[PDB]
Order: C-alpha cells, then sequence, then structure tokens
C-alpha cells in the first residue's frame, strides 16, 4: 500500500507547525495523519496509538513535534520499528537551547533531526523515494523548481 | 512509616553519581533503592518498576538520573503520585547545555531540579523533614556541621 | 495544622509572577502567604520574617522569587529547616543566563529549582502529598485533568 | 540490488569517525563505501564521485561527515536524488557551536542530522527497513538487544 | 584597470544587506555587480558566474552574503584566485550562532569575515588601496570624515 | 593605613585569594584574609564585617565566591564603602558563573574584576585618589609593565 | 570637589550616559559628559584625558562604549586613578559584547558595573572612603532603598 | 617595491601564533616583520612603530594578534591607511567568547577577521595577488597542492 506519514505532536499548541509539514507532504502526494499525544502526560495514549499505526502493512514514517524539552521524539523512536524524524517547533527561549533535547540522544535512539518543517516533509519524501519512483519524480520536480526560482531571481538582476 | 528514596538512573554508567546520592542519604538515615531503567529504550520496564514502588505504603521520593537529553525525569514525574527530584549527571558537552532538557518542562510536570548529588539527598531529607522529626533532627545536625566547618576554617587561618 | 507555603519575592516588581504561583496553590487548597524582602538590602527584615514563619508548628514550604542574580533562594534555604523551592521570574537577558545563579549552589544549600510558576505550585503540593491524602487527591484530579485535555484534543483534531 | 551507504568525509582526519559508522553498518549487513572529498577545495572531484554513485540502480543513502563549518552535507544533499544523513565529527571548539552549520539548512536542503555515529548507521538501516524485511529483522534484534542489556544491568542491582 | 567588486548573495531575501554594501562602494567610486546564487541548490550556476568574472582582466574582490549556515563564502573562496570577503546578513536566531559557519573555515579557505556591510565595503576599498591611489585618497577622506563627526559631536554637547 | 579585607566563601578559594594578597603587598597595602559563606554562615560574616566597619581607616573589601556568587552582593549591601568582586575562575557551563557576579539589582554596586592582580591594582588605584604614596606605587608598577613590553619588542624585533 | 568624567564612544550612548549623570547629581557629585572613540579619534581622547589628568582634585572616569569595548581599557591604561566601565545594554549575540569589557589583561583594571545607577553609586562609594559628605549621601540613598522594600512588604503583605 | 606584512602582537606570549603566520608567509615568498606592542599599555610605542611602517612606499598589510579582549586590531586599523587582518590567538575561555571582541567593530573600523594563522597568511597573499602575478602563481600552486592531497587521500583510502 501507499506510504504513510504520521505527524505526532505533544500539544495542540504545535498544530501550526504540524500543518506546515502536512501541507508540504500533500504537495508530494504523500498521505499523512495528524495526532496529538504527550510522552510524559499521556504515555499510554501514545503507546496505544503507535501500536495501531505499527500494525499497518505499509511503509511508514513518524514525524514527532514537541516543544520545550523534547522527550516525544525519543519515546516514539524507541517504540516503532522504522525510521522517525524529529521536527521541533521553533523557540527562542534560552537562545534556542531547547534544540539540545532533540540532538542529544543515547546510542540506540536515532530520530532524524530537521529544523524546517518543509525540510521534514522533503526528507520524508526522499526517504520513500529510495523505493517509490512516483515520489522520486515528485522530489525531482520540487527540487528543480527551487533551483530554477533562484536562477530566475538572479536573471531579474543580471 | 519510614521514608524511601528510589534512585533511578538511565544507565549503569551513571552509577558513580547515584552512589554519591545514596551515600549521603545513608548519613541522614534514609533508606534508598538504586535501580536502572531508560525512558526511551525500556519504558515498560520502568513503568513496571514504578508500579511496584508506588504500591508501598510509605512516604517516598524518586531521584531521577539521566545524562544527555533527560527524558527520564519527566517520564517518572508524569507517572508517580508524589514529588520527584531530577539530578542529572555532570556533563561539559556543549558547555553543559544538556541541563536545558531537565529545566524545560511543560506545565504539569514538576520535578525538582538540583545539580549536586549531595544536595539532591539534602533536598530529599528536607522534604521528609516537614513531617519526620527524626530526619529534621538529622538535617539540623548536618547543616549546623557544615556551617561550623567554614567558621573553623576561618579561625584556622595564618 | 494544615500546610502553609510562604511565597517570598525580592521585589514588588515580581508580584505578577508570585500571583501565578498563589493562584495555582489556591486550586490545590493550600494556604499561602505572599511577602517581599531582599537578601542584600533588607537581610534583617528577611531574617525577622523567616523567624516568625519558622516558629509555626505546621508543614511549610518557602517558594523564593528573585530576578537577576538570585541570592534570595540560597539565603532563605540556608536559614530555614525544611525544604524550599526557587522559582525565578523569566528573563531573556543574556539568553536567559540568570538561571545559572539559581542552579549553582554550594554543597549544603538545596533549593528545588522549577521554572514555571504553575509547576512550583504543583511541586509544593506533591511534597505535602507524601503525607497529606487530601492534597494527594487534589494532585491526582489535577494531573488527570491535564492528561484528559490532551486526549480530548486528539479526539477532536485528529486527521 | 542490495542497499548501499556511501560514507563521504571531507578529510582523512575524519576517518576514525567514519569507521565507527562503517563498523556499525556491517553489523546490519549493509554494504558501504568510504570516500574522501571536500566541498570547497575539491568540488569537482566530489561531483564526479556523486555522479558515479547516483548512476547505480540500487537504493542508496549518503552519510556526510565534515568538521568545522559543515558545507559538505548540504552540497551533497542538494545534488543527489534520495535522502542523506549528516553525521559531523564531535568538537568542543566554541563549546560545540560547529553543530549549527549542520542544523541551519535553507528550505529545500534536507539532510537528516544525527550526532552519534552508531545512530547514523541505525537511522540508515531503519530507512531501508521500510522496504527491506531482512534489514528490518536486523534492526529488531539490535534494538531488542540494547533494551535487554539495560534490564540485565538493573537485574544485577535489583 | 579599475577595480570590481562582485556582491554575490545566496538569496533575493539578502538584497537589503547587499544594497548597503553597494551604496557604500559607490561612495568610494568602486564599480560593483550584484548577483544571486545559492551554493547548495544552484552550484553550477554559481560556478558559471564565477568563471565569467574570473576572466575579466581587472582587479577584483568577491563579497559573499549567505544567511543561516553559510556555505557560499567558502565555496566561492575555494574557486576564485584572489581574495574574498564574507559578510553574512544579521541574524538573532540561536543568539547569532550562524556566525560560526562563517568563522570556522578549514586550512586553505581564507575569506575575510566582516560583520557590518559598510565595513565590508571599507575593507574592500582598503584592499584595492594598496595599489590604487585614487581609492586610497577616497578612503582617507572617508575615515577622516568619520573621525571629525565624532569630535564635532563632542563639541556640540551642552 | 588603608586596609583591604579579602573575604572568600570557601577555603578552596585560598590560592585565588593569595594571588590578590601577594599583589597588594607589592603595593605596600595591608590586607586581611578571611573565610565566610553568605548562605551557610551569614551571622559569622556580619559579625566579621562589623568588626571591620568600625575601624577608622580607609578600607575596601575584595570578595571571592565561586559558583553562584551571593557573597559579593551581601557584603556590598552591608558595608558603607566600595567593594570589589573577584570570583575564582571556572569552566563550568562555559564560565556562566560570571553572570551571578554581573547581574546586580540597582543599589548593589560591587566593582567586578576577573584577574586577581587586577583586583589588587583597582584597590590600589581607588586609594590612590587620596593617597600619594600608593599613587606613586601604582605609577611605578604600571610603568614597569609598559617598559617590559617595549623591551620585549626591542629583543624579539624581527 | 570630586569630579566624574563620563566618556562615551558615540553620541548614540547619550541616554545611557545621562542615566549615570542624573544619579551622580543626586549624590551631589559634579560630572562632565564627553564623546570620543578609542579607534577613530584616539588623539582627541588623549588630549581630553590630559586636560582632566592635570586637575588637582579627586577624579574618576566612567567609560561607555558599545560593541567591542576598547574605550575602557584605553582610558584605564592612560589615567592614573581608578576607572569604571559601564557599557550600554545590547542583545546582540545574547549580550556577548560584555566579554570585551570583562577580559582585560593583567595591568588594566577598570571596574565593571552593568547598571548605570550602580556606576554612579560605585563612584560615590569610592569617594566616600575619604569624603564624609558623599558618605552621608550614600548612607541616606542606600537606607531609602531598603525602607522602600520594607514598606512594599507592609503594604502588599498577604 | 615588494609587499610587506607587519605581524604585530600585543604580547610576547603570542609569539608561537605569530610564528605560524610568518612561516606560512615565507612559503608564499612574502617579506614579514614581527613586532610586539600593546594598545592600552604602550600606545605611543605602537603609534611610533606604525608611523615608521606607514611611511614605506610599498604595498603592506598588518596582521594583528591580541588575546583576551582584542583592542589592538581596531587601534591599528583606525590608524593605518590600508587594510588589516585580525588573527587572534585561540582561547577556550568562556567557550571562545573572546572572539566577539574581534568581530564587533564600529562602522568605519574594518579589520578582516580570520581564525587560523595559515589562513591569515593565505588571505594576505591573496590580497596582494589582485595586483601581483608572482604571488598569484604561488597562491595557485598552494591551493592546487591542498586539493591534490585530498584527492590523493581518497585514491589511497577509498573502500
Amino acid at each position: 500500500m501507499r506510504p504513510l506519514v504520521i505527524i505526532l505532536m505533544g500539544s495542540s499548541s504545535d498544530m501550526g507547525h504540524a500543518e506546515k509539514i502536512a501541507s508540504e507532504l500533500k504537495t508530494f502526494g504523500i498521505e499523512y495523519a495528524i495526532r496529538i499525544g504527550d510522552a510524559h502526560k499521556t504515555a499510554e495514549h501514545v503507546v496505544s496509538m503507535l501500536k495501531e499505526y505499527e500494525a499497518l502493512d505499509r511503509p511508514k514514517l513518524y514525524i514527532t513535534i514537541a516543544g520545550r524539552s523534547n522527550a516525544l521524539s525519543g519515546f516514539v523512536d524507541g517504540f516503532v520499528k522504522g525510521a522517525t524524524i524529529a521536527c521541533p517547533p521553533p523557540s527562542d527561549s534560552f537562545a534556542g537551547a531547547d534544540i539540545y533535547s532533540s540532538l542529544r540522544m543515547p546510542s540506540g535512539i536515532s530520530p532524524a533531526l530537521v529544523l524546517e518543517p518543509k525540510n521534514a516533509a522533503l526528507l520524508a519524501a526522499r526517504i520513500f523515494s529510495l523505493y517509490d519512483k512516483e515520489i522520486a519524480d515528485s522530489v525531482k520536480s520540487y527540487m528543480e523548481s527551487n533551483a530554477q526560482k533562484i536562477i530566475e531571481d538572479d536573471s531579474k538582476l543580471k
């Protein structure tokens, strides 16, 4: 079956950030789910949700979004079989130092960290593209279009 | 009933830090248990253990020790009923920025952060001391002793 | 007698922060007092106040609020018998580096550091709850409510 | 054909770090190549190398390793079709601030950042595992073994 | 032959910063070109452009402007023969830590880092001034003028 | 006739204090060296300051406290005259203990100086405003420092 | 009879300087306010300091320079008596300009104070060692500060 | 006459750092002078020295080396006509935060900041190379050699 991306955020306050990821997945033609669950406060709810998705026989990725000290990405990553992507929401608290909670994983916990929500979506697409030629075609068009916009911007100048 | 402190560390590599906490609790006459469990890799093992301690009919505190990005303190704090203390092991990586993973809790997750292991033990004692006169007496002796050492150091000069 | 939390701040400029803590303590049914006193400029005043609260035969906690370089939390913690909680006001000066003045205590000075005012109240409640069943019931209702709101948000907004 | 991981480092001084990644890929039964090329000094050499690998009709990932200001990961990522992983070598220069050069990509450049070399290898395996059942089996054993070591460590204690 | 400064920016979003540099070069009577090209997304476009400028038989400098992780300055510096100047746009993200991506060059890549755009222009002028007396005269007038403004500000007091 | 009271929080600070004391002695300025902690032995410190505050002579206090420095503010809030904070060096959290000495509220005004020889020099130059002997001593000291640099140039001139 | 010379690097620093001057006036201490840059108008600064250094009266210099503060060290290396550095506030690079005022070599000893009211108070308390009038003024000031806190408690006592 | 690079350091303690720069300039065939002088303690000495070098009719650069808070690079840059290069010694104090004293110049003070001593030499060479073909040839040989070593390492060590 088709690829699936599960976008899991710790709080409804993260929804703006999540929708940016979702919007971009939609341009790659990649199905997504958007869910809310907190690692520390609703662990059992999160586990029961992950079991449901894990049971689907289709290629899947999880993109985990948690502000402040991000425990969610590692929690999900240590539970599910396949790859996951951490895409924390932006914060300038302590000059951005919440980022270290996403970076500093133990050996054996391996979420892919990406800062920009459009890049989390692009990484997800490029992961599927190793085996999905339709998604590979979409990635090519997207990345070529990004390069062409820059060159055109220069042409408007010289 | 007599107090219990459960010292839970994410890794056997944290044992030196744990033992400093434990040694200090012993000077206050406070029973402890030392346990190992990782929030991301062995979550079910941690829950199982917490349920066992939570069922004991005695006043209890948990002191949680986890290096790198500390997910363990919030995990435990979100599960148990009573208060908990976060006492992460020291690290100089990224100028100590692992500390932000212990600091930056969501609303509703409230571990007490203390840096020095002797102070984690002292805080625990002083928490019990609100209701346990035996421990209050021990705390008084301990803090008076600390102060007298300094005053003595001054008189010893020249 | 019932628990008491003394909320002591270094400056009246911190009153809003103190009120957030007191507001949350009220939800747990915990009596509080709000006081002002500075460790360096009004030490004797702070000592006099602490002696009065310390003489009360009831379980107590102090929550200490001081901006910039926080000397109040250690001063109070070194004086009183029981536990204390540091909950400094937030600051973005020097990328938040005032926090290190609350973190870096000498051995023998052990205030509990908590950043969020609601969490300072919750920690206080959970400290009393080791021996106080009624406060433990309140904590449980509070923490269950927080969880249920998250699950309800997922039930509504999930796609 | 079988998956391939191309480990590309900017300098021979990075070889120790690269070999940790390679060693771990070998435990997952994943073929790898180890190569050296600098983005700024040997761009054409890097491009000619990437064209050679890109022409292989097999699932591939690139893991890019560059110290100091990491320009290599983004350079590779903007050239190749599929996903890439940035795994910079550790440094304590400016308290680790070289990490921001790997983090702060423009929209449209999406390398997966992972700090630990064993985790770069595990992420690579888990990426292939979405479609490769043999690698999925290896990941399961690996991650289960990591969890079991922790539980056993606790058992030696309580 | 008369000097040329090529102002190359990674994005059209950098134009305000570029124009401050350009405006200041105009006060020194130094010809400039403003161009757009991204190191990671449009590398071939950048190389093509550099070859065109490199073929001009006149003394030239490149001022490279790129936000976030600055790969552009080292890319250009590794390609062209003569000196280059890095003048990244200002950013307050992560307490300005994007600056380390411009600072931390490998041995063999030597762009001049200057923060203020007016100073990037002044450095360029002063570089040419070692051999161009017309520009030396302009630089002298400019720096003398700056000093006289301050002394005047002092006398204007009260 | 002036007196400098060097007060340190811990006997661990002695090496730092003695660097200050030695330098003060080359200025021919009498000093006292004392130990006392602001949080643990507050009464001992006050009793001590009262003894010094009663002396009819010019005096300065140089206060030395590691970690979070509460001692300088405490002393400064109590004594009439100026004080100097000279904290011991630390690499903990990339030296962030320094902010506890910097960030004083309005009304608490210790002079912050990092180098112990400079704490002594500031003390001297403070007295030198009214003490012709100390001023002569400062002039000789500062001239010696300059002549050494110049003779280094004359010797290692290349 | 004492004099405080407030020297700022740029007219942009005036608001900061006037906060210092206003406070000095409540202490009844005469001040001068001057503008001069260490790098651009070094001769203008020296000529100015020579005028002040010749005056037979107690004097302090409070030096104000934004960005990388070279002014305080320059002034301190030239004048006989003590000086005070009071840099203007900045959020650039999370306030890292402060290190240019902190990190003096042995032999250069300006007193660093962050708050302008505290720069004035330090100045006063420096004179107060030999000036009974200023000392009385300091005592009244510092007592007023304390009484206000206490009456705030009495008023907002809950 | 031929180019000259004046390497001026604030303290003899920096001599090793200066030597790394001079060593690299020698490989490019560029004459250098090594001098010592401090901006705050020996200003007049520094000015006197700069006046002597400034009077020479030859292309020159100054490379300025000062630890801790770097006031030397701006002082020299504000005095001399032509370009200068700041190359401070490395420090790990405060996580390397001395670097901000070399970065944060006022408008009108424009030293080129470069961290590595070999790169300060290369930048100097590349500045002269805009007008000096012989130095341009040397730069090209240098930069080609660096590239070829990397490619050779790949050819040996590739698996």
